[PDB]
């Protein structure tokens, strides 16, 4: 998966 | 999946 | 899924 | 699933 | 299923 | 409170 | 509250 | 508090 | 507090 | 607190 987390 | 977390 | 979370 | 939260 | 959720 | 539950 | 429930 | 729950 | 849960 | 779970 993408994870862009902040 | 995709994920964008803020 | 897309996942987008604030 | 699309889930946009807010 | 699609979520706009505020 | 505030509560959306799916 | 506010209660928003499906 | 505030409850997005899916 | 603020809980988005998926 | 803040939280996005998954």
């Amino acid at each position: 998966g993408n994870y862009n987390v902040f």
